[PDB]
């Protein structure tokens, strides 16, 4: 398969080869916070990071992800909506070629800057590969980027940028803490949806931090400096790398906060 974002091979594109990106519960969405409502059911968000053991950056041609040891529980994400235990396997962005553009989710239709994605799976499947086709396999911790003071948890990953700029190519990233890139509140919005690049999988529980981080200019800036290209090829910046928001149909969002 051949997918991206542009005129070619974008979003609209997508259903062709991966038909369920019409499908009853897709990814992102559009969050009304004046129809989001309450749940008191919800318990504690629970982010268990601090035995996280980072390995490697590298970018895909879609975005940079950051992995992570995953074979035992180091880095877990418990409580909230969800149940049982869900390991961290990597991270990553989607961002904009302009500030005002770049996130997946929005709320009441405000785009941001740029949105990170915290990608966790359920351990009582055993691998990632069999979390990603359950309904309830996946959850991925969705922070908002604005453009302000800079982000000095995110500085080693923007450091490193230059050393993985082209399609297939990876760095060594040990030794990184993704509590850094943690907001202060952990409240949020939750809701079923799926991947939001294809396989388009809809194995996915949300959860959508109400705060955003702020990252500076100068941050946001080397994000859009990476290619999706290949070494050698025609340089093709990498930006807009976002899927737009697709239709809620039968769902409701719930609001860990009054
Ligand atoms: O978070 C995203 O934007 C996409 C994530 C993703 C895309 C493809 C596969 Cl096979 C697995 C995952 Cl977690
Ligand atoms: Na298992
Ligand atoms: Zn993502």
């Amino acid at each position: 398969h051949h997918w991206g974002y542009g005129k070619h091979n974008g979003p609209e594109h997508w259903h062709k080869d991966f038909p369920i990106a019409k499908g009853e519960r897709q990814s992102p969405v559009d969050i009304d916070t004046h129809t989001a409502k309450y749940d008191p059911s919800l318990k504690p968000l629970s982010v268990s990071y601090d035995q996280a053991t980072s390995l490697r950056i590298l970018n895909n041609g879609h975005a940079f992800n950051v992995e992570f040891d995953d074979s035992q529980d180091k880095a877990v994400l418990k409580g909230g909506p969800l149940d049982g235990t869900y390991r961290l396997i990597q991270f990553h962005f989607h961002w904009g070629s302009l500030d005002g553009q770049g996130s997946e989710h929005t709320v009441d239709k405000k785009k941001y800057a740029a949105e990170l994605h915290l990608v966790h799976w359920n351990t009582k499947y055993g691998d990632f590969g069999k979390a990603v086709q359950q309904p309830d396999g996946l959850a991925v911790l969705g922070i908002f980027l604005k453009v302000g003071s800079a982000k000095p948890g995110l500085q080693k990953v923007v450091d490193v940028l230059d050393s993985i700029k082209t399609k297939g190519k990876s760095a060594d990233f040990t030794n990184f803490d993704p509590r850094g890139l943690l907001p202060e509140s952990l409240d949020y919005w939750t809701y079923p949806g799926s991947l939001t690049t294809p396989p388009l999988l809809e194995c996915v529980t949300w959860i959508v931090l109400k705060e955003p981080i702020s990252v500076s200019s100068e941050q946001v800036l080397k994000f859009r400096k990476l290619n999706f290209n290949g070494e050698g090829e025609p340089e093709e910046l990498m930006v807009d790398n976002w899927r737009p928001a697709q239709p809620l149909k039968n769902r409701q969002i719930k609001a860990s906060f009054k």
